[PDB]
């Protein structure tokens, strides 16, 4: 009702239009211009021509996901100072066309990753999943990474020995392409070759030395943020488990505490997705909300089902999976209250983040699960919640 509810929308190309986000209920649509190649700036032009498309649709363009840091500043090598720079410029840019949160992550090689992206749930509706032992099968039977054995139990190695047995030559190619070749919003992909010596510049990088390199960017980028009036909202790993070989260094409330301890500018802050926090049962993620708050500036309402094995889970209905979103709303809520009470008033945008692929989306080409009718059903879930709680506590 009064919640800031955006939507992401890939561009001209994406399959849901801008009609359909407003229908939705969205006021603000969150974008990126996908087109400009990893570490470029992007110009003021190109910046101005997507936000000129938005507000001819009665939008806002409210927040920038994301802004691709090149893999060469996350392994510290070749051209980062020039990508750093150009990072740099384009936040200069963004803040000169009025766009003043931007999101990003510092998942390596890989963005978030699912093994299946048609999960056929009992109602009949899509989802995406990530299916512990698909990954195993990948890793042990068709990447043959050296020792992926270590990463797994005696149990998930006899069980993705099997699985890999009944896949079809097809099933393996599409496994394959699923894991690596990049998911809506991912700005790498690859062929398995690639990605095999894409893996290899990491052969000496560990959690610690993954850590510094994140250092360097934030200590050159968070005070061109601050100074230019930009709000920098990092995106937490998804699955929030080091996958691999690799190390994945946005995961816990340790990593945000990491990061606060590394930059206490409040530029520096946070995108609360609790769909991909929420994956480990050992992240509360209220505490979270409640410990972090003040730097807490877009948050991702969606949620997972964790299934029998524990590191299997799948993307569940907003309000039935193992995010208890009652409580997570609540929390910020009162964050949102108690900045308007130290005399401000200053919103947290949120975006559903994934929905279901339902009704007419079942019979289209969709974009992974960015689908637009259960996109629109968990915004509309979470405003109902949102609303019941301002009426109960705040009103
Ligand atoms: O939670 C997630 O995995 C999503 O929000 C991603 O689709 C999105 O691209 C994030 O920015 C991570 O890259
Ligand atoms: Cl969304
Ligand atoms: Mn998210």
């Amino acid at each position: 009702s009064h919640m800031e509810q955006t939507w992401r929308w890939y561009g001209p190309n994406d399959p849901v239009s801008l009609a359909d986000v407003r229908q939705a209920g969205a006021t603000g649509v969150v974008t990126a211009l996908h087109h400009i190649p990893n570490g470029e700036v992007w110009s003021v032009e190109e910046i101005l021509k997507r936000k000129a498309i938005i507000e001819d649709a009665g939008l806002v363009w409210s927040v920038v996901e994301s802004v691709p840091i090149h893999e060469d500043i996350k392994t510290h090598t070749g051209n980062y100072e020039q990508w750093i720079a150009n990072y740099q410029q384009t936040l200069r840019n963004l803040a000169q066309c009025g766009i003043r949160t931007v999101c990003y992550n510092f998942m390596p090689v890989l963005d978030w990753t699912r093994t299946d992206l048609e999960y056929v749930l009992p109602d009949g509706s899509k989802a995406l999943r990530f299916d512990q032992i698909e990954f195993a099968a990948f890793e042990m039977h068709i990447l043959k990474r050296p020792g992926a054995e270590a990463d797994y139990t005696e149990e998930e190695i006899a069980q993705a020995a099997e699985r890999f047995a009944t896949m079809s030559d097809e099933d393996k190619a599409r496994l394959t392409r699923n894991i690596i070749a990049g998911l809506p919003g991912a700005e790498e992909g690859y062929t398995l070759d690639q990605f095999r010596k894409h893996l290899e510049l990491y052969k000496d990088i560990d959690k610690a030395k993954l850590r510094e390199n994140f250092a360097v960017f934030l200590k050159a980028i968070i005070p061109v943020a601050e100074e230019v009036g930009v709000r920098m909202a990092v995106h937490p790993d998804d699955p929030p488990r080091p996958i691999l070989g690799l190390p994945r260094i946005v995961s816990t409330i340790e990593d945000m505490q990491w990061m606060v301890d590394t930059v206490n500018s409040m530029a520096n802050g946070f995108t609360m997705c609790t769909g991909s926090y929420g994956v480990r049962a050992d992240n509360d993620l209220v505490d979270m909300i409640k410990q972090f708050g003040p730097r807490i500036y877009f948050t991702h309402l969606r949620s997972t089902m964790r299934e029998d094995n524990p590191k299997t889970f799948h993307e569940a209905a907003h309000l039935n999976g193992d995010v208890d979103m009652y409580e997570v709303v609540k929390a910020i809520v009162e964050e949102e209250h108690r900045r308007k009470a130290e005399g401000k008033e200053d919103l947290i945008p949120m975006r559903p983040d994934h929905g279901h692929q339902m009704l007419d989306d079942l019979k289209k080409k969709t974009n992974p699960g960015y689908s637009a009718i259960g996109r629109l059903k968990g915004l509309a879930e979470v405003r109902g919640v949102e609303l019941a709680i301002q009426r109960a506590f705040f009103s």
